[PDB]
């Protein structure tokens, strides 16, 4: 614990969706899987994760936070390998804190790939999670919630972390699928209040971290936490000005109001596994007692070159990733345009313009920045009603407020 009332350097990431290389042979089965993984660089999760941690190390980061979805599909092996990397990070002096996401625990979808077959592989239980990641928040927690993997951590004397587990997994094996939506019981909400009171007694500011979102981040369920108003009210009552969440994967900042009018800013950092692969820098000013959040794009090309890599996709990662993610949204739209009988009145060239607009607006929405003008926009505006159309339109306008920078008030 950092007792000195000095500036604190922090980094937050989320949705690493780590997949242990030992769980795949990069065969047919794996290729199809990654193809349907809508944009996530699953094939390079090991390199992306290492590149990221190398950055944390060079920054000599005080605190590293990971807001859920540590693994692809809760594979025990992926969890163990990721834990090994975090153990090394801690040897450098950096304190690491993690919480689970919807894909991390009791995951019936845990699979390993061999040729044209997906085979079963072990997942983990809730207590397995607190055991595997005991060094990263759990063992030294100041307080731990009774029925969730939530806990209160004190990495320094002036700044504490309210690490929340908003994941729902206790009925996963019975469902056959990992629950996507998130939520907090009244008991965990009561614990949050007690925790907030303890931080206040100790003169510490508190940063609430959760996988699911505190409020909506797109005008177009299961991503914003269930019954979010109760959570917002609980956090604002604790005097917390901002929260760090993930799950939706898009670099996106939005504010919400408590029932009594207090504001809290929900900062969603880009999924580490998806374009543009940004992570968040958070700096605490001891003198001003405020927090400054600034996103940073992971430089894979620089890491690749320093590794002496011969993989062209990594040496040219910017282009590779740009194309990979653009095509994911392009194909997404084109499939619909080529299936719905309400679009056959559009000629091929137009469907292409529309697919292009989706690929552009979509990728820039994930980057959290303004999308460039595209000929497909006019076509979408007059196109038939649909969720897709709503999304394309809702992401056609420039962000009215930065999704990359925030300073607490
Ligand atoms: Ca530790
Ligand atoms: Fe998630
Ligand atoms: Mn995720």
């Amino acid at each position: 614990p950092i007792e000195k009332d000095r500036n604190l350097s922090m980094v937050v990431t989320t949705d690493v969706h780590y997949f242990a290389p030992s769980l795949t042979d990069n065969g047919k089965a794996f290729e199809k899987y990654v193809a349907a993984g809508d944009g996530k660089q699953l094939a390079y999760s090991d390199e992306i994760t290492d590149a990221f941690l190398a950055d944390v190390e060079s920054k000599k980061t005080d605190v590293l936070i990971i807001s859920g979805d540590l693994t692809n599909n809760g594979e025990k092996t992926s969890h163990e390998e990721l834990a090994k990397k975090l153990t090394q990070v801690e040897k450098n002096g950096t304190q690491v804190f993690v919480v689970p996401g919807n894909h991390d625990i009791n995951n019936p979808w845990a699979r390993k790939f061999e040729k044209d077959k997906q085979l079963p592989t072990d997942t983990i239980s809730p207590t397995d999670f607190s055991k595997i990641y005991s060094d990263f928040g759990y063992e030294d927690a100041i307080s731990s919630d009774e029925f969730s993997l939530s806990y209160l951590a004190a990495p320094s004397s002036k700044v504490w972390l309210l690490m929340l587990d908003t994941a729902i997994y206790k009925t996963n094996m019975q469902q056959g699928n990992p629950t996507t939506e998130g939520g907090l019981t009244a008991g965990t909400l009561d614990w949050i209040k007690e925790s907030s009171a303890l931080a206040k007694k100790n003169g510490a500011k508190l940063i609430p971290v959760l996988h699911h979102n505190l409020t909506d981040h797109n005008d177009v369920k299961g991503y914003t936490i269930n019954y979010n108003q109760q959570v917002i009210d609980a956090l604002t009552e604790g005097a917390m000005d901002f929260s760090l969440s993930g799950h939706i994967h898009t670099q996106n900042i939005r504010s919400a109001k408590s029932t009594d009018g207090k504001e809290i800013t929900d900062i969603v950092t880009n999924a580490l596994s998806v374009f543009p692969h940004k992570y968040g820098n958070i700096t605490y000013s001891a003198k001003n007692k405020n927090f400054t959040y600034q996103s940073q794009k992971l430089d894979m090309e620089a890491w690749a070159k320093a590794q002496g890599s011969t993989d062209e996709n990594l040496l040219n990662f910017d282009q590779f990733d740009y194309e990979t993610f653009y095509n994911s949204g392009y194909d997404k739209a084109m499939m619909d345009l080529m299936t719905d009988e309400s679009y056959d009145k559009y000629n091929q060239a137009d469907k292409e313009k529309m697919a292009d607009t989706m690929g552009l607006n979509n990728m820039y929405f994930f980057a959290g920045t303004a999308p460039p003008k595209s000929d497909g926009m006019a076509l979408w505006d007059s196109a038939p009603n649909s969720f897709l159309k709503d999304y394309v339109l809702s992401s056609s306008n420039p962000p009215k407020k930065s999704n990359d920078y925030y300073v607490s008030p």
